[PDB]
């Protein structure tokens, strides 16, 4: 299925992925797209945090969705 993702300058991305791909998969999609590092990407869909390496369809991810990417913020 495709999913849409956001950052913070409002540019809206486009990947492919199955609802039982994991979190680390797309994170990898990212790298391989824009070119960022999996921990260096901070995907809080409905106001929660993806955790690296839990499947798609562990959370509630539709076809086509939205997600909030934010970089990782000082603190931890």
């Amino acid at each position: 299925m495709q999913l849409f993702v956001k950052t913070l300058t409002g540019k809206t991305l486009t990947v492919e992925l199955e609802p039982s791909d994991t979190v680390e998969n797309l994170k990898a999609k990212i790298q391989d797209k824009e070119g960022i590092p999996p921990d260096q990407q901070r995907l809080i869909f409905a106001g929660k945090q993806l955790e690296d390496g839990r499947t798609l369809s562990d959370y509630n991810l539709q076809k086509e969705s939205t997600i909030h990417l934010v970089l990782r913020l000082r603190g931890g």
